[PDB]
């Protein structure tokens, strides 16, 4: 069951084909995997752990290479339970001599496991570790995407074990990046980044620079989820893209998302979608009842403009638009132009409220929100056409620098 | 397709068995109906209309009694499109002499239909209209649930035609309240009230005061949706209940709703549910990923305390919790004790935020929110039981005047 990466390095763990609800916050339409890394040396070391419920597959995999009693070192790089869920089981089965974790990792281990007597040892940034013939180097990557986050570097073998970093939610027979079509791989990478790492874009960038600062140029990047990046070109692929993702530069893409009860806000949205298309923008029109918030977020990640519609419902906006907005704000998308619109019957707060949201997210609002009393008319359409042109011109402007 | 209520009065329209998404904001798990009433007089009159897509079933039903072109009068009591959507088709088929609507109704009628030459005639609160042998009386019921809302009274026949008021989403072969079990009938009435009329509880009470003030004591109540209330006892039941619904008096019921990614907030919730039971409360423990916002609302309608849990997700609360609170805040539930709890990893804003939400809704917060770093301990459990005891204590007090 274990998969050879290179001599003495195996990928063990579990393929979770069925995962759809990914850890309660986003979706993983292609399932996911839980990746752990067994390193054979004087000190036999296991890097990462899996979801509690997959302890069996992990020990089965390990056992296919070595009797679990022979592992001496446990390296825990992230204390999220999909990574650390099996730690108690592995301690029991392996009776490790030393459990290695970052300084922030040990705190989180405590608050997650409240453990009595574990041979825990905190390593520090750039610290090194002899495993025998091989030596691992530890780098801290706080807030990527948790404070405990740290990565492991094998300078000689050029193997980076990156915990969630560079992860992608892909369940498949293929475990390496080069066995998978680029378009699939990449969309999965972006989906993954946009929905969890995005609010730590800056740390993304600083983290990459100092790893580059050090001599980290992998041939292997080994994430907790998805396929292994195999090859200096692939690993370079990975790092470029992370840089591109954290940078969040605008494109000629417009994402409009809305909800509606009686379709007036839907009609406005459809007209906006058409006007933008006329200004040369690529348009995604997404209904909140048909699109998960993480799906809107994935589309928003490389969009230049985000336009939001809601009718006024009980002195506010529809629940599903509010939820999606809360989601998006949390992930802190950068460099976007905002837009807002809706239908109302009397009090009309929705566009006011929508504008507060976007503004509060640092979105640029060149055009004022179009609000319409109930069912829109040709004039109202003219107004929307106008809002669309203003936004697009500003967009067009932004993309020229 | 027409149903004889009393001599010269027929129920026409459409049974919508498949309705689940009810008009974009709530659920109609039992389907719904679109009720219009044909009254045979010298001046033959049609009250209400149906969703546009059912104009055919409506005309067929109508025609079962009389040729549609014989209808003289159209009374439009609510301009929401499930009530007024077939108005254009009916003007066409009936060529009515007069369209009767409220003053605020004629307003909404233009911003929805933008009509050019319609014989619209505004009726006033208390105005009467001779239809020939019968005479109908019009009462205004603004914000029940739109400004244009008005109801129609047949004082001699003791027939109240009430638009959405008293409506229930029930699709069935049975069209009368006495043909369905009360518990079924009642639950649907509350579900209907709780998710659309609740913010207008005061108007609810006022309007009921004035109809009774005048001599409205119906033998039949005829709403837009669901079964007809047949018999003064039934009609008294309906009005009894609306008063009860609008009064929102506490009960010993606690509704706990939460979302969670790694189940620690769930465990806290499960503990809470048990303590509250221990305090002799009835508990509804509802997961936002499994329960529609409208469902939670229905449970909350007669609960005395609302407890909300969310882990901290990106410096805030989980989207589905936010969306549900948004929904709930708009429906303005009254006389409720609030509570909050959650797990966090570092920033810990969720309970802070939940508290601001509850307090902003005017909820009483006798107990401090319980927050836990990651995975809770017995001690944390102790805190929650304590929390549950404080809130329940406060509940009990309230329940004795
Ligand atoms: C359940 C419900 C709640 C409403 N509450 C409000 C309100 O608070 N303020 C408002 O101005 N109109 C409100 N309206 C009216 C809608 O905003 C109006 O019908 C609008 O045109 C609906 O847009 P849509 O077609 O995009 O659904 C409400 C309508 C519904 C059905
Ligand atoms: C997607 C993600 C985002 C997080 N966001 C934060 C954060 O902004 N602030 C914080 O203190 N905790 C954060 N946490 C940590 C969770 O709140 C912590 O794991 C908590 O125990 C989750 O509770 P739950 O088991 O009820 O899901 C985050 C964890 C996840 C997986």
């Amino acid at each position: 069951q274990a998969t050879k990466i290179i001599d003495g390095f195996h990928l063990v763990g579990a393929i979770d084909w069925n995962s759809r609800d990914f850890h309660g916050y986003t979706l993983s339409p292609m399932g996911t995997t839980y990746n752990a890394y067994l390193v054979e040396d004087e000190k036999t070391t296991l890097f990462d752990t899996v979801k509690a419920e997959y302890k069996g597959e992990l020990l089965c995999g390990i056992a296919s290479v070595i009797d679990p009693k022979k592992i001496d070192y446990l390296v825990i790089q992230h204390l999220e339970l999909d990574h650390a869920g099996a730690l108690p089981a592995l301690i029991e089965a392996c009776q490790p001599e030393k459990i290695f974790t970052s300084s922030l990792g040990q705190k989180a281990m405590e608050s997650h496991f409240h453990y009595k007597d574990w041979p825990v040892q905190v390593v520090k940034h750039g610290e090194t570790l002899s495993l025998g013939k091989r030596t691992v180097t530890f780098y801290e990557t706080r807030m990527l995407h948790w404070p405990d986050s740290m990565v492991s570097w094998f300078a000689d073998e050029k193997v980076l074990i990156s915990n969630d970093i560079f992860g992608q939610n892909i369940a498949a027979s293929e475990r390496f990046s080069d066995q998978i079509p680029v378009h699939t791989l990449e969309r999965a990478m972006r989906e993954y980044y946009a929905n969890i790492v995005n609010p730590y874009a800056p740390q993304t960038l600083k983290a990459i620079e100092t790893l580059v600062g050090a001599g980290v140029a992998p041939e292997f990047i080994c994430p907790d989820h998805g396929v292994i990046f195999r090859g200096a070109d692939q690993c370079t692929f990975a790092v470029q893209k992370y840089v591109e993702y954290a940078e969040q530069k605008p494109t000629n893409k417009v994402v409009i998302f809305y909800d509606s009860m009686w379709h007036s806000t839907e009609k406005m949205a459809r007209v906006l979608a058409e006007s933008f298309r006329d200004e040369g923008c690529t348009v995604k029109l997404m209904w909140c009842k048909a699109c998960h918030h993480s799906q809107i977020m994935s589309e928003i990640s490389d969009a230049g403009a985000v336009i939001v519609g809601s009718p006024t419902h009980n002195n506010g906006i529809l629940p599903y638009v509010a939820g999606t907005l809360q989601y998006i704000k949390g992930l802190r998308p950068q460099n976007k132009i905002g837009g807002a619109f809706g239908s109302f019957g009397w009090s009309g707060e929705s566009t006011k409220v929508l504008a507060e949201w976007l503004t509060g997210m640092g979105f640029d609002m060149p055009a004022t929100p179009v609000k319409v009393k109930n069912v829109p008319t040709h004039a109202d359409y003219e107004q929307l056409k106008t809002m669309a042109q203003t936004i697009a011109r500003a967009l067009k402007a932004k993309l020229a620098a």
